[PDB]
């Protein structure tokens, strides 16, 4: 698994041109900021650049990571109780447009309305409130049309080194019976709630939500498929058992193969939501302003492929 | 309808540039250039850059072109008489390294395997066996409205066409949709499943091969698309600003749904009526968006004698991996 670590000059560049953005745009409420993203990301160091390129344009890794990016510690602050009343943007604003620069790149930062007041940039840290675990790994939004194309994970911080789990598939232990199978439509996904704590907007995922249609696991080339894989959400009509074969040897073969990654402090993971299921592991969280921090930016290659579920042409969030 | 106008200076640099990487690369098979492509793109004039990428965000007009680039004539050189059996690249390649940097900005340039050998910036002149056909390398046949391969799930999403000379100044048609000059019930209609889109013949499984495993999982879709007929709609995206695909050539309403006929007939008629005749002179470059726009071309008569109207085409889809199942290999941006 191929993967990049910056020069101390390259850092240095990173975190300069980082600075002298997060002063020259107010926030990402800025139309102008969002507009200039690929623009700006050309000023990053070209060999930073052409590492992420290759990675996009293989399409042979379902993970990257970028190390060694010099995150002042001093300056970000305390690891935040909450994200809600929280006033955007803190004093991690570089280190969240650097997440954004590095997601023009790979096509356009995309959020869920929903999902953390609609910010583009979510937070991932211990909090009291969310408080025998047990080890999940998914595809993020596996049942959604709309899902990431990739998903950017910058640690902050993670002083006990608590790694994220990512697993891609292996098809030489496949058969290509199962292969067939899985690449055919019949398995149910199931949505994911998010509700709480307009008419032709919200009534497009009423076709997975009413009807509910059996959709393919595995997509793409046959070679080298693609793959949607939520277990938890994931259901098999009974009297299929072709299907129901398949998805377990499916299973089989990506649990057994499910590796562990550590982002470390300075170290910003790329997985491949096409190629890779990722999950968390649990650890103890100590609540002092110390704990383990990611920031976490969602990227669609196709803006405009969402445009039914989104408010306006302009708006970057979904429902 | 936005445009922009560049400055001599602008036109200059432009040019400067794509004079140095035509140097510094040796052909559009170095994949190192196709990966260098949107780094490449952020040395043009900014203006340029910012005026492209609020279409791109926009995503409200159908079309837009930049005017006023220089395309040196003398080095460019005459219009070949076939784009089979040419050097490649030949004295343009500056300005195919120009459409190709543009479709970077864009998105990712793709073409069909099929089409011209599979060359990513491809060529609109007039060949003189292909002078009765109703395509591109045409002249005498008008070039008829439409969206470019309506049928197909990975057609382009934008077309680039730079005008290396026009010197009898043959406009290409364009034609957006007028939503304000249709009724609810028309829209709501063209909104839903009701119609059959018929593929063109270079698309069809049984037309090119096939054989053999890897080759026949490639079509597997199509062929299933032209198994099973599905129905689709004509209109889509958003109820207010919404996207078309509309090739009335390939368009089947089924003769029963007299709703659909109508909207249907509706649709066109107010299509038909706003195209617009846009000339892409020398120096020109056309932006369709095939989304939202429709395009055609005008009848001309060809001399052949090497001065002829020449156009590059490029495709440029906002999503490369979308259409893997169609392509070879992973790094490959041929489908078929
Ligand atoms: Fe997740």
């Amino acid at each position: 698994t191929p993967s990049y670590s910056l020069t101390p000059a390259e850092a240095s560049a990173v975190a300069e041109l980082t600075l002298e953005l997060a002063a020259a745009y107010g926030s990402f409420g800025d139309p102008v900021l969002l507009r200039d993203l690929p623009r700006l990301a050309a000023r990053l160091p070209e060999g930073v650049q052409d590492f992420l390129r290759e990675f996009k344009l293989a399409d042979r890794h379902g993970h990257t990571v970028i190390r060694g990016h010099d995150f002042d510690q001093r300056r970000i602050g305390p690891t935040p109780d909450h994200w809600r009343g929280r006033v955007r943007p803190g004093p991690e604003f570089p280190e969240e447009l650097l997440l954004m620069l590095y997601s023009a790149l790979l096509g356009e930062p995309f959020g869920w309305a929903t999902q953390q007041d609609g910010h583009l940039v979510h937070d991932i840290f211990p909090i009291r409130s969310h408080e025998k675990q047990l080890l999940t790994w998914h595809t993020e939004d596996a049942f959604h049309p709309y899902r990431s194309d990739y998903l950017i994970l910058g640690a902050l911080r993670n002083p006990d080194h608590v790694p994220t789990t990512v697993g891609e598939l292996d098809l030489s232990s496949l058969s290509a019976e199962d292969i067939d199978v899985l690449f055919e439509p019949r398995y149910h996904i199931a949505p994911d709630e998010s509700h709480l704590p307009e008419a032709a907007r919200f009534a497009t995922i009423q076709r997975m939500i009413d009807e509910r249609p059996l959709g393919p696991l595995l997509y793409g080339s046959r070679l080298d498929p693609y793959m949607r894989l939520d277990p938890y959400f994931t259901s098999v009509p009974q009297d299929d058992t072709d299907a129901r074969r398949a998805y377990d040897a499916l299973f089989k073969v990506v649990d057994s193969g499910m590796r562990e990654v550590v982002a470390d402090q300075g170290d910003v993971l790329f997985i491949d939501n096409h190629r890779a299921v990722h999950g968390r592991l649990p650890f103890q969280a100590r609540y002092d302003g110390t704990d383990r921090w990611l920031k976490r930016v969602c990227v669609t290659s196709d803006l405009r492929r969402s445009r039914e579920m989104r408010a306006t042409s302009a708006t970057r969030l979904l429902g």
